[PDB]
């Protein structure tokens, strides 16, 4: 299963969504090193472009297979192939914005195929999302917990704002393997440091280039219990 994920792996994503009544579609091509945690994605807004909202809010929709693992932490996502996995996410922003996502990850002809359906609602019209006043994401640290036969993740993020300051959101995600649980070694609780970064953009954010590096680990602190 994990042998299917090679040192180099390409990916393609299809995205159809709506944010505050604006319908759009995107497509991506990318590649990366699944075991180093690094990857690159080149996104094209193919419909509904230009978006009347910050592209930043879509960043986290574009790759759980590309993560470095340390200290012997089992790889829930890489183990899951060839069957693949899905994840479902709700992102709540502190000024009232709510985004919900459902994602499917398959492996076909040695290519990772992503299918994303999302829905943003209640984003304020004079907030930085709709006003396009965002400058990207801070580096992050998420925590993943064993839940049933899959993973649940939790992550506070911070959207940098033009003029200074941050707009914070909380991510709630359920990861679900499409592989029998009898064939997976379920990890314990652990943490993933991430840094998503906008490398390029063109044509009013209808073409975008993103990079992401990610490493899994434990707390690496002493414990008296």
């Amino acid at each position: 299963g994990e042998e299917l994920i090679k040192e180099n792996m390409h990916m393609k994503l299809y995205m159809e969504g709506t944010v505050n009544n604006h319908h759009f579609k995107c497509t991506t091509e990318g590649e990366g090193k699944p075991y180093e945690g690094t990857q690159t994605q080149r996104i094209k807004v193919v419909e509904g472009g230009p978006l009347p909202f910050a592209f930043d809010i879509l960043a986290t929709c574009f790759s759980k297979t590309f993560i470095n693992h340390t200290q012997g932490i089992p790889d829930f996502f890489k183990q899951s192939f060839p069957e693949g996995f899905t994840w479902e996410r709700v992102t709540t922003y502190e000024d009232g914005g709510v985004l919900t996502v459902t994602q499917d990850t398959s492996l076909q002809d040695g290519c990772l195929i992503y299918n994303v359906k999302l829905r943003g609602v209640n984003f304020p019209s004079n907030g930085p999302v709709m006003q396009k006043k965002t400058l990207g994401w801070e580096a992050t640290t998420e925590t993943l917990y064993p839940a049933d036969g899959g993973l649940e993740g939790r992550c506070d993020m911070a959207l940098k704002l033009v003029g200074g300051g941050h707009l914070h959101c909380n991510l709630k995600t359920t990861y679900r393997s499409k592989k029998p649980a009898k064939n997976l070694k379920m990890p314990g609780v652990y943490f993933v440091d991430r840094r998503l970064e906008r490398i390029k953009e063109a044509d009013n954010e209808t073409y975008v280039e993103q990079h992401e590096v990610a490493v899994a680990r434990y707390c690496d602190l002493p414990s008296k219990l």
